[PDB]
């Protein structure tokens, strides 16, 4: 069911993934600046320059495709989050709290963009909070506590 209330408010997010990509890790590096650094493409952007920039919105659309990919996928997920967390403990090298705050940061975009009311709140961050466990549990597996 969560996953449904978050389905049910997904259409502004999927009609304009670059715009909405470029505002969660706009948010993102604005509200957590240690994050940028992760990112060595965009590690060093004046952060006035971000909102604008093009390359950072287009990797927030393929986070956010990503995303609605799985979500569609309502937690049957594991051909979809084994390899992204292979990618991310081993060759982006992301220490799992991250996750937690582009979660936080997309609860706060759909609320404002997205229609997501009280109740859609809550399911999103129990959604991101199956794929958070998840994403811990295999970086586990590869050796990353
Ligand atoms: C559930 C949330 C996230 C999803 C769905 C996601 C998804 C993706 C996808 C699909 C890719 C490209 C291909 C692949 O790895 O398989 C990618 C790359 C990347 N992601 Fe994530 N990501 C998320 C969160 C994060 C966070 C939290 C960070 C750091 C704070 C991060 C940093 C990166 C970096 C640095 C790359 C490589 C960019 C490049 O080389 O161009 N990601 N992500």
């Amino acid at each position: 069911a969560d996953f449904d209330a978050v389905l049910k408010c997904w259409g502004p997010v999927e009609a304009d993934y670059t715009t909405i990509g470029g505002l969660v890790l706009t948010r993102l590096f604005k509200e957590h600046p240690e994050t940028q650094k992760l990112f060595p493409k965009f590690a060093g952007i004046a952060q006035a320059d971000i909102a604008g920039n093009a390359a950072v919105s287009a990797h927030g659309a393929t986070v956010l495709k990503k995303l609605g990919e799985l979500l569609k996928a309502k937690g049957s997920h594991a051909a979809i989050l084994k390899p992204l967390a292979n990618s991310h403990a081993t060759k982006h090298k992301i220490p799992i709290n991250n996750f937690k705050l582009i979660s936080e940061v997309l609860v706060k975009v759909m609320q404002e963009k997205a229609g997501l009311d009280a109740g859609g709140q809550t399911a999103l961050r129990n959604v991101m909070g199956i794929i958070i466990a998840d994403l811990e549990a295999n970086y586990k597996e590869l050796g990353f506590s």
